[PDB]
């Protein structure tokens, strides 16, 4: 994976070139306000360290943050998202992995067309990275998930359990 980050809109000012999770940019760029995507897959943080608002990123251009929805100009860090030939996923209406529950391999655009409830309180990723929002189609806070457990939302760096959509990340 290459992404290249820059300070000002429209791919100028002083840039820095990513290749791996960077958890720390602070010291290679003050503010991001357009990015351009080579190959991979990426996961964009207000905050350091992987924390704060999380932003995806596929190959392309982005002339300015909010064409990857960022409400600022704070990237801190950043995941280059790793690569998977299937994906499986499970959610369920409650904390710890009970009440009702679904499972997808698929994209889901909108998930009360197939579930039933507006929010999910824990989850399981077996295999693959996949990218949850809050809202249908695509829209609203996005959560990053990787293979493995996840048994409260807080879990996935939320603070509600909203949950609306759900892609599978590939390249």
């Amino acid at each position: 994976g290459k992404i290249t980050l820059y300070e000002d809109r429209g791919f100028q000012g002083r840039h820095y070139e990513c290749s791996s999770d960077h958890p720390n940019l602070q010291p290679y760029l003050s503010r991001c306000n357009s990015a351009s995507v080579d190959s991979g897959c990426w996961m964009l943080y207000e905050q350091p360290n992987y924390s704060g608002l999380q932003y995806f990123l596929r190959r392309g251009d982005y002339a300015d943050h909010q064409q990857w929805m960022g409400l600022s100009d704070s990237v801190r860090s950043c995941r280059l998202i790793p690569h998977s030939g299937s994906h499986r996923i499970r959610l369920y209406e409650r904390e710890d992995y009970r009440g009702q529950m679904i499972e997808f391999t698929e994209d889901c655009s909108c998930l009360q067309d197939r579930f039933r409830f507006n929010e999910i309180h824990s989850l399981n990723v077996l295999e693959g990275s996949w990218v949850l929002y809050e809202l249908s189609n695509y829209r609203g806070r996005q959560y990053l998930l990787m293979p493995g457990d996840y048994r409260r939302y807080q879990d996935w760096g939320a603070t509600n359990a909203r949950v609306g959509s759900l892609r599978r990340v590939i390249d």
